[PDB]
């Protein structure tokens, strides 16, 4: 498949089982993982990092929700994608 490009790898499909974030992190937020595998966060807003679950930034109050009928979840992997069960789909991109 070298004609080809390399596929596009989908957020996991909506049917089926979704870890989702009850309140999700802040629009341009990221969670990882040190090399011992401790979590911590990115705030790609003011490019700095942090041990402390934003749910060197200030942090004090409710942040921008996801618009109606919108879930944020994360893969096993860790990596955090959007749920739309407007119209039943998932997407890497956040649409806030």
């Amino acid at each position: 498949g070298s004609d080809r490009p390399p596929p596009y790898v989908a957020p996991p499909s909506y049917e089926g089982p979704h870890r989702t974030l009850g309140v999700p992190l802040p629009a341009g937020w990221e969670m990882a993982k040190t090399s011992s595998g401790q979590r911590y966060f990115l705030n790609h807003n003011d490019q700095t990092t942090t041990w402390q679950d934003p749910r060197q930034t200030l942090m004090n109050s409710a942040s921008g929700p996801l618009p109606d009928g919108w879930e944020q979840a994360m893969t096993q992997d860790g990596e955090v994608y959007y749920i739309n069960h407007k119209n039943k789909t998932t997407s890497w991109l956040d649409p806030r």
